């Protein structure tokens, strides 16, 4: 199930995609950033509305300076890396996701079938979810 979940989240578009790791994220809590640290300072320096565009950047893998910094990375740094921005909009340092927001069908249908596979296999899937994430020419 592993490679048709990666597969499947691969053709959601940027807002699912982006809405889906972010519920992922939540979940975890249920249960270093190498060179990746600079550019987490950058946003946290963003304005609110900058925010959320370098998050909707990545996500629709955008030509953006962020978005060719963050193509850079290791696989594993990638995910650090949002980890530590999901952190970061708990804690208010980042803009939130919009009030309300409800997850589509199609996002919980692929975050239902992460949530059934075991620990390991969540992790690749969402290591396999941001890799390409980002800009690469
Ligand atoms: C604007 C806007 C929106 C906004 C959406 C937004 C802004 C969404 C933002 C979403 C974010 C910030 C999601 C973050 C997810 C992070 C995950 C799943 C991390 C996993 C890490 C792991 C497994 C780490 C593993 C590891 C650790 C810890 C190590 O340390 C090393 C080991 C290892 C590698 C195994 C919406 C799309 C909602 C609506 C439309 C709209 O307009």
């Amino acid at each position: 199930m592993v490679p048709a979940t990666i597969a499947r989240f691969s053709q959601l578009n940027a807002e699912d995609q982006l809405a889906l790791i972010w519920f992922a994220y939540l979940e975890m809590g249920k249960t270093s950033m190498q060179l990746a640290e600079n550019a987490l300072k950058e946003i946290q320096a963003m304005g609110p509305l900058q925010q959320t565009q370098a998050m909707c950047d990545l996500a629709n893998r955008a030509d953006t300076p962020l978005c060719r910094t963050y193509a850079s990375w290791s696989p594993n740094i990638k995910l650090g890396f949002w980890y530590r921005l999901g952190e970061l909009m708990e804690q208010g340092f980042v803009a939130p996701i919009p009030a309300g927001y409800q997850l589509s069908a199609n996002a919980n249908a692929v975050l239902a079938t992460i949530q059934g596979l075991e620990s390991g296999q969540q992790i690749t899937v969402l290591r396999n979810a941001v890799v390409d994430m980002g800009f690469t020419a």
